[PDB]
């Protein structure tokens, strides 16, 4: 029997807050060509749909009483460049400089130099931008990964108080948290629990004051494969959270490692198409839905973050947990690297067009209602018109997902029942569909044949299958209702967007580069900052050799590979965005490049 989704898009219940937006890494490499083409993809999700980059060991990034920043500043560069920021953990030991956070000098040291970076990067961006990173501690206090660095319990707090004080030399407005580790029942995650008792109840290394500073505290916790498993684990720990720390009940709690498992590199076919994507988003509809949408407990649950900005390697370009796969291709002259975007990337674009509150919604199944713990599931949103460049739009975002199981023999009929669409002009309806037969570039790899090193053409083929299919612009039925029958496989993800017509056009496509992959192939990025509205069909690319159309299918991605038979890229380009009602905004500066 078919699966019922009801949406009521008069019924504006609550705020829905975009949560996720988060990605992180790992270097073993921060300022490659690979990692500038990576955090180009991650920057280019469209509307923000990724801002934050969670970046372990940045402090190694500075060497060494005065220091130098040049590398911290180009990775910094490089995500401001970008419209992201970072994850910013004080992790890192100077090269080779602190060693015992027990010796008061370091101790001492450590806010100095905490001071000195967050002056320095208030001073290059202003503190505006700088105020809304996320300083965190070092990772994992627990899991004694500190190198020749001696952190012990009372080190841990001493390094606390001198990250704290170091920030608060630069500004009272600069936010810091931690530990972002697990807390395990003690025990068990000393330094994680300890952390918290001296935040709460201890003593400020260079104050004296009882009660230090926390801002927001970080936790991981990861599935097992289980996605509801992550939820059952968040509560319990801010259960105890709060019944143990009654001065932390309303702390934001971050989950900054939301992975559904552990171990990044291992390779799993399903991290490679939609399976993975698919399980992306009913973790965080999971989390709205199940944890955020006003239940009796109510945590103060901030920030999930998927652990996968890391860079794929041989021999498993898709199969790993990353947001794009990368193909080094060592047999040209010279050799270069590409990157594809992995549809957990395009699904995190998918997730961007949410807007600031969550609709009534309901799935059933022959009557017994469904909530977002089984394999369907809906997350829908409603926009309140700001000015003359948008108008209202639901967003209305289904998925299908068995965890990290596919079922590929397998077809879900679904019907979507929206009502109360609230009356207005030129009112259209748009779908968005992925799944693996039609939108997994790694499906078509592996009908090219694997191909090691791919040709220019295999490129193509691969990136063909990068963006969902999208159905055009239909006007919506009279009185503000929608009825859709469409099938999902097991896995997938249905994407409905209904948008009135907003009284002006798009706004100026902005900061628009190119970047060079190789011979007669590049890539193009932007920014939609000024676009104004998420009523978009397609970006309309312009090439000049002294403008004319490179004709492509639809993409509201903010990047592009332009690859032409011709081998013919010199000269400049220029960007401008197509909404619903076929309406152009106006084209960005114009771009220059020669090979
Ligand atoms: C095209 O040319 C590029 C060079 O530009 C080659 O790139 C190398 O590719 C290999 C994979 O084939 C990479 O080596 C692998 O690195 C992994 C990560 O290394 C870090 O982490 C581990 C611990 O987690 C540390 O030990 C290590 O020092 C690093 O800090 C390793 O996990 C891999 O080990 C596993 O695979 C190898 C076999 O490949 C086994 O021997 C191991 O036992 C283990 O199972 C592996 O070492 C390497 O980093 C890449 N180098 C660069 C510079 O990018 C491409 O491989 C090449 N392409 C082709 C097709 O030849
Ligand atoms: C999510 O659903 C699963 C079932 O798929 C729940 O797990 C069951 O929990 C009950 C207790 O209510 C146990 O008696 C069963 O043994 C569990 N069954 C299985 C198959 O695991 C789980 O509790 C649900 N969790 C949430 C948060 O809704
Ligand atoms: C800082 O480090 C960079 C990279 O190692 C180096 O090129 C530069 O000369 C250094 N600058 C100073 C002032 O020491
Ligand atoms: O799951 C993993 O591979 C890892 O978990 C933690 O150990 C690390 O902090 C992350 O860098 C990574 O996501
Ligand atoms: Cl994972």
């Amino acid at each position: 029997a078919p699966h019922l989704v009801q949406v009521d898009a008069a019924r504006a219940l609550w705020p829905l807050r975009r949560f996720w937006r988060s990605t992180g890494f790992c270097p073993p490499y921060v300022l490659s060509w690979d990692q500038q083409l990576n955090l180009a993809y991650v920057g280019a999700v469209p509307h923000r749909g990724i801002k934050q980059v969670r970046t372990h060991w940045l402090l190694e990034l500075v060497t060494t009483l005065s220091y130098n920043f040049t590398h911290l500043d180009g990775y910094l560069d490089l995500l401001r460049e970008n419209q992201l920021l970072p994850g910013f953990e004080l992790m890192g030991s100077a090269s080779g400089h602190f060693t015992d956070f027990e010796d008061k000098q370091q101790v001492f040291e450590w806010k100095d130099l905490v001071s000195s970076l967050a002056r320095r990067y208030i001073g290059r961006y202003g503190l505006a931008h700088v105020s809304k990173w996320n300083f965190e501690t070092w990772n994992e206090p627990d899991h004694h990964d500190f190198d020749n660095v001696s952190m012990t319990m009372q080190g841990f707090l001493n390094y606390y108080d001198a990250c704290s004080e170091g920030l608060r030399a630069a500004s009272p407005a600069l936010r810091l948290g931690g530990p972002g580790d697990s807390f395990h029942t003690p025990p068990r995650s000393p330094l994680s629990w300890g952390l918290l008792r001296h935040c709460h109840d201890g003593t400020n290394f260079f104050t004296g004051e009882a009660g230090v500073r926390l801002d927001y505290i970080s936790l991981h916790r990861k599935g097992a494969r289980s996605s509801i498993s992550i939820l059952e684990q968040e509560k319990v720990v801010a259960q105890q959270i709060r019944q143990l720390f009654p001065k932390f009940a309303d702390t934001p709690i971050y989950n900054d490692e939301a992975d559904p498992l552990v171990g990044w590199s291992l390779p799993q076919p399903w991290r490679a198409d939609v399976t993975y994507a698919a399980m992306v988003v009913k973790v965080i509809a999971q989390h709205q839905n199940l944890l955020l949408a006003n239940t009796t407990s109510a945590f103060p649950y901030a920030l999930l973050s998927n652990d996968n900005a890391f860079l794929s390697y041989h021999p498993h370009p898709f199969a790993q947990r990353t947001l794009t796969a990368r193909f080094q291709v060592n047999n040209t002259r010279p050799p270069h690297v590409q990157l594809l975007r992995k549809p957990v990337l395009t699904a995190m674009g998918l997730l961007a067009l949410l807007d600031e509150e969550q609709l009534w919604a309901e799935v059933s199944q022959a009557g017994t209602v469904l909530d977002s713990n089984h394999t369907v599931g809906v997350l829908a949103s409603a926009h309140r018109p700001q000015g003359p460049a948008d108008a209202w739009r639901a967003a209305v975002l289904i998925y299908a997902s068995d965890d990290t199981r596919a079922h590929p023999n397998r077809s879900v009929a679904v019907t979507l029942r929206l009502r109360g669409v609230p009356p207005g002009p030129g009112l259209v309806y748009v779908t968005r569909y992925l799944d693996n037969g039609l939108c997994s570039p790694d499906g078509e790899w592996r009908r090219l044949g694997r191909p090691v090193f791919p040709t220019a053409e295999q490129f193509r083929r691969m990136r063909a299958a990068e963006d969902p299919v999208a159905a055009a612009p239909r006007p919506l039925p009279a009185g503000g209702r929608l009825t859709l029958r469409p099938a999902l496989r097991l896995p997938s993800l249905l994407l409905v967007h209904v948008c009135a017509r907003p009284e002006k056009p798009p706004g100026q496509v902005t900061r628009l580069r190119a970047l060079p992959l190789t011979q007669g192939q590049l890539v193009l990025v932007w920014s939609d900052e000024h676009v104004g509205s998420k009523c978009l069909w397609t970006y309309e690319i312009q090439f000049s050799q002294d403008y004319t159309p490179v004709s492509r299918k639809p993409s509201t991605f903010n990047l592009f590979v332009f690859s032409p038979d011709t081998g013919a890229v010199s000269g400049s380009y220029r960007v401008r965005a197509l909404d619903y009602w076929a309406r152009p905004g106006p084209f960005s500066d114009p771009v220059p490049y020669l090979e």
